[PDB]
């Protein structure tokens, strides 16, 4: 049996992230006595600096956290439309669909920044000048990128190398940086120190807001001052449900988080339960995943809820997923992302971060229930989940991915349900995908091996199967789960840079 | 695919076998130490977290380079016991050495004394913070690997008799599963005696009485003596250019002089460090075995001055680890018991067992490698380190038997056209054909269809084995220095390594 790399193992706590400089910041901020609670704002700082490339302060933030006595808050930290768009300012510019990339493509306020402060006033113990130290050394003195992060600029270039503001730092001398070279980011570390010294408020009360919206000034961007100073995270609980002994949590919506959920409930309602999900017929798990998908149309601004064109491409959606939990039963599981890569390309001067295009998800369709309309929350690809068994910490766990961040988060959970003990066995199996937004229908299915190539094939009527080879395009899940003795194990995607790092 | 990411610095990368060791090693950096500091950290550590593969009763060979590049060749073989003999198996009704028990832990543990030299030659901290790590991690005990179980599992049944071991590794009368913590207090002890007498103390202080002491009635070999006359042996690299390259490895008694034989023959078919990567297998394992036979007459140094076919797998556990930094310092070390935990004679309330190198030792009195008080045996353990136009390139090695010089070849064939992708070259499948100085060529194992089809038409007389990718194929680190002085660093899948940055 061949493993990637080793799990990790602790009496006391793991961390889990797509990178390992991200993993050392939160372990050492753990060493230095802060709680995980502590260590996740450390290790989100961090992934803004090294996989900006996946998300970023101008991008959104989902979390589930748990602490011991077992209370669990849904953070949703989506930022909402401009007050300045809506479909007629579309229509007017002679547009029947919204750009994904460029100023009318960065229509909502990022929202991670105010998870943060959500986070550290309601579980943080440090100060948040010693939380946010590790991603301002990294920013200002620099880091060699690695293969996977050189690649990602080399695929951005064609779509948003254009805008000044992102080339400047990414592709500083006219070319694609070459693995093992320096990136540094100045600007970047400047509005990490702002935070520090004003608050992560000050990024849209204080002097970074100001300077964000006049580093958009010529740019056409309809985000206002206002537009920053009205956002605010939802908190609020999560959806779930149960299987056997098993509680199964997901990020609320707009989050598309229940839709692994309605899923479960799917396959339970076929005669699977956690002991046999495993190795249900392949062709049970497409049937459910469909009409989990078919509910999924619905999902968008939850303040909102109270024959479509198949799909001929692969997922897109880009995003960094970490999990970190400890022996007595505290855990985090959270994903953010710019949606797609880098994002919208347009970074507001002298900030150093890209702002997300999470908006191009919204539709021009008055009447579809994700219609844009100013000041509200579109319909969202990301989402984190948790895992309790009898009413104990049993995982924690999500993974990176447009539209199919469900489909990979049910092939590791149907797995992790039947034994928890080697994560990365698990992470490590050949995955598929059928990707597709809620405004299509399914087209083809990707696969990562032979194997599933013949059961899809044989089993799956009416769909193309593609071959590939094993990518981040089937995703980059991380995980952290609690075994016998309340040890805690971590595992980390090869698909991505991740490492999960453990602390004693 | 990768199977991880490379680790790179713009200061320095620790690869080991172990991930809480090359942490260790971080901290050591991050509390202003330098290399060599985190080096004897890590080394420490990987005698508690990885002792399934080495330990404070086995030995230890490196290669250190300092920022000058002066490079050291460190042997810490200890020497076999003054009171053994071939007279003294013979007597016994013995025709050769046994591979477990009193009888087979017969050379004195040599990595201790080289701790000792390292400390004293390159070291800056106090040796109490750089023990710390190890024995806080003896003392509360760490979760085990499912690799580490493995290990516990399939020792029992050559070791599991001897009290001293299965009261540490087997505690509850069974095999401990993955996650079980694994405390080791004894352990512990042994290296707080080091840490207040210092490195020296094993072989003349406390905890030399401690070990003599706790051997009484084993029927050990071992004296007092036997340890206060263990000294490494320090002297310099053997070497061979290649183009502007410069690839060194650890002097004999070490068999790692086989891969520069290796690669002066493999000159000598015409490739050069530019197209050994894409040399015709038939070549390599023709010079290999050339070399192969060279290494025949390897053993102690200071006496150097129709055989029967191999019908298994190799037979050596070790861990070995790299840590280079920008400036060029680096070190390529590696240690082991030989076979796994070793002997399975743990000396009482020392929490080591002792290695069973000496089982090597032929009892054929005129064989090069016969057993003789006060001798050192062929040694499967070396280090190696490579530089490019003088300065410093690479730093590897990786564990195994017979099988290092192999292993270190396909790695090295690779680096030498392209060090920026080291965990590529680390996952890449192997190949292997195991067998002692005193046999022929055996079965040739392979981890590919792809190795197997070419092994199988090019290698004609040989049977070829297909199988699962493993530490069969050994355990090999990495750190090399690419473009701008960055460091780069990779682990093998095939073990339980993980490369860490320390910026």
């Amino acid at each position: 049996m061949f493993r990637s790399r080793p799990n990790a193992l602790s009496q006391r706590s793991v961390i889990a992230s797509s990178s390992e400089l991200a993993s050392l910041a939160g372990r050492d901020i753990l060493k230095r006595g802060g709680n995980i609670f502590d260590a996740a704002l450390a290790v989100s700082a961090m992934l803004c600096v090294t996989q900006n490339n996946l998300c970023g302060l101008g991008g959104d933030l989902f979390a589930l956290i748990r602490d011991e006595n077992g209370q669990i808050m849904d953070l949703n930290g989506s930022g909402q439309a401009s007050r300045a768009v809506s479909i007629d300012y579309y229509e007017s510019m002679g547009l029947t669909k919204i750009p994904e990339r460029g100023p009318y493509a960065a229509i909502t306020v990022p929202g991670i920044a105010g998870s943060w402060d959500e986070i550290f006033r309601k579980f943080a113990t440090m100060d948040i000048a010693d939380i946010l130290e590790p991603a301002i050394r990294t920013a200002s003195a620099g880091f060699p990128i690695t293969q996977n992060y050189s690649d990602s600029i080399a695929r951005s270039a064609p779509v948003i190398g254009q805008y000044r503001g992102w080339s400047s730092i990414f592709m500083p001398n006219g070319s694609v940086p070459v693995a093992g070279e320096i990136l540094k980011q100045p600007d970047l570390a400047e509005s990490f120190r702002l935070m520090s010294e004003e608050g992560f408020r000050s990024f849209y009360d204080g002097s970074l807001a100001d300077i964000i919206i006049a580093g958009l000034e010529g740019t056409g961007s309809p985000l206002s001052d206002r537009d920053l100073r009205v956002y605010r995270p939802l908190i609020g609980k999560p959806v779930f449900t149960d299987l056997d002994e098993f509680r199964i949590y997901e990020t609320s919506p707009n989050s598309q988080g229940i839709t692994v959920i309605e899923w479960i409930r799917g396959m339970e309602s076929h005669g699977y339960d956690s002991r046999t999900m495993w190795e249900a017929k392949i062709e049970d798990i497409f049937e459910t995943m469909e009409e989990a998908y078919d509910k999924r149309r619905k999902i968008t601004d939850p303040s909102y809820m109270n024959g479509l064109p198949k799909r001929d491409h692969n997922d897109i959606g880009d995003t960094t997923y970490f999990s970190i939990s400890d022996s007595e039963g505290r855990s985090v599981s959270i994903i953010q992302s710019n949606y797609m890569g880098f994002g919208s390309g347009i970074v507001p001067k002298g900030t150093g971060f890209v702002l997300q295009n999470r908006g191009s998800y919204f539709t021009l369709q008055r009447d579809h229930p994700n219609a844009l309309m100013p000041g509200k929350r579109t319909f969202h690809t990301l989402a984190a989940c948790m895992v309790e068994k009898e009413h104990d910490l049993y995982a924690s766990l999500g993974s990176m991915g447009g539209d199919i961040q469900p489909q990979v988060q049910m092939q590791i959970l149907m797995e992790i349900l039947k034994d928890n003990t080697d994560p990365q066995a698990i992470l490590d199996k050949p995955r598929w995908t059928e990707p597709y937004t809620i405004y299509e229908a399914p087209g083809a299915v990707y696969v990562e091996s032979e194997e599933l190539y013949r059961n899809v094939s044989k089993q799956i009527s009416g769909r193309k199967v593609v071959l590939r080879d094993v990518s981040q395009e089937f995703g980059t899940a991380q995980i952290t789960t609690l075994i016998r003795g309340d040890v805690v194990v971590g595992a980390a995607d090869p698909r991505g840079d991740g490492i999960a790092i453990p602390y004693s």
